[PDB]
């Protein structure tokens, strides 16, 4: 019983620094096949050939394809899941995984209000850089100051982070507000960090009187900063280590995989969009990140619904 990985494969369009360069077009996306394929030098048919859940060429908006990826999961986190998506290789306009946040707090509102149903709505957003946690929510404190981390034996294979700012959020509109003034406090001159967002809801559902059920779904948008950074490359050897079946899981030799140790190989429904370069410029990385998303498609998680009757 389990859930393997949903990994999905995004190519972009060739940007301008790939044009200037020459280079030339080494990407192949079949959404029907559901494979991307590379070609592995040179006409030569020297290839590499994946397979994934779902595969997006560059003419897939980057929206719809986040669209594709999140309203499903939008559904679990409402069944009573905890969620997560990563999502790997991002940046007219191109948007981060924060950019579909507003977008996804009106889906969330819109099925449960027109559904009568009594929640919550709280969020969170933390940013890890040089493997310290940094509050982008909290408005007064300083914004050059940390953030500590324990482990809570309520929770025994899970952390609590100290200080976080919970903050509830009633209106489609507030997000707007508070996600604007966290962009405010990640300025810094952010290339290098990754920036975990958390919608955690609490639904309260009355069966027949006497009787209520409670469930807590809990989303966790990730944004992986791309490639000496210790969160992604523990990242990397939580997946082979997780795959290749090694009896030490390095989760704790990272920030980033200790708060989200959960989504590997945890009780948590995990989701993958990795984006790659079309250009022969960047074969190498291309390479590399269909790798990481090869293997990870490959583990077994194990999610539970959060509830009481
Ligand atoms: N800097 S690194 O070599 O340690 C490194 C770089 C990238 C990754 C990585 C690349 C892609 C993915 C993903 F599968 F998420 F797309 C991932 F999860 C991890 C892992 C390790």
């Amino acid at each position: 019983k389990g859930k393997n990985i949903q990994v999905v494969v995004r190519c972009r369009p060739f940007n301008l620094a790939e044009r200037k360069a020459s280079a030339h077009s080494i990407v192949e996306c079949d959404p029907v096949r559901k494979e991307v394929s590379v070609r592995t030098g040179g006409d030569k048919s020297s290839r590499k050939t994946y397979t994934f859940d779902m595969v997006f060429g560059a003419s897939t908006k980057q929206i719809d394809v986040y669209r594709s990826v999140v309203c499903p999961i939008l559904d679990e986190v409402i069944m009573g899941y905890n969620c997560t998506i990563f999502a790997y290789g991002q940046t007219w306009e191109e948007d981060p995984l924060a950019g579909i946040i507003p977008r996804t707090l009106h889906q969330i509102f819109e099925k449960l209000t027109d559904n009568g149903t009594e929640f919550s709505v709280k969020v969170s957003l933390l940013e890890i850089y040089n493997e310290e946690l940094f509050d982008l929510l909290n408005p007064s404190s300083d914004v050059s100051e940390r953030l500590q981390m324990f482990d809570d034996p309520r929770n025994k294979r899970g952390v609590i982070i100290k200080g976080l700012e919970e903050i509830t959020v009633h209106n489609k509109d507030e997000v707007y507000q508070i996600l604007e003034k966290g962009a405010a406090k990640r300025t810094t001159a952010s290339s290098r960090s990754h920036s975990v967002f958390s919608v955690t809801i609490h639904m309260k559902e009355t069966t027949i009187d006497g009787e209520e059920l409670v469930k807590i779904g809990k989303l966790n948008l990730v944004d992986l900063a791309g490639s000496i950074n210790q969160s992604l490359l523990t990242l990397g050897r939580v997946i082979t280590a997780l795959v290749e079946r090694t009896p030490h899981v390095p989760y704790r030799e990272s920030k980033l995989t200790r708060i989200l140790q959960d989504s590997l190989g945890g009780r948590t429904r995990t989701s993958i969009i990795a984006t790659i370069s079309p250009a022969s410029l960047n074969l190498e990385e291309t390479l590399s990140t269909l790798e990481y998303a090869h293997r990870a498609k490959n583990i077994l998680n194990k999610p539970e619904v959060n509830q009481k009757l």
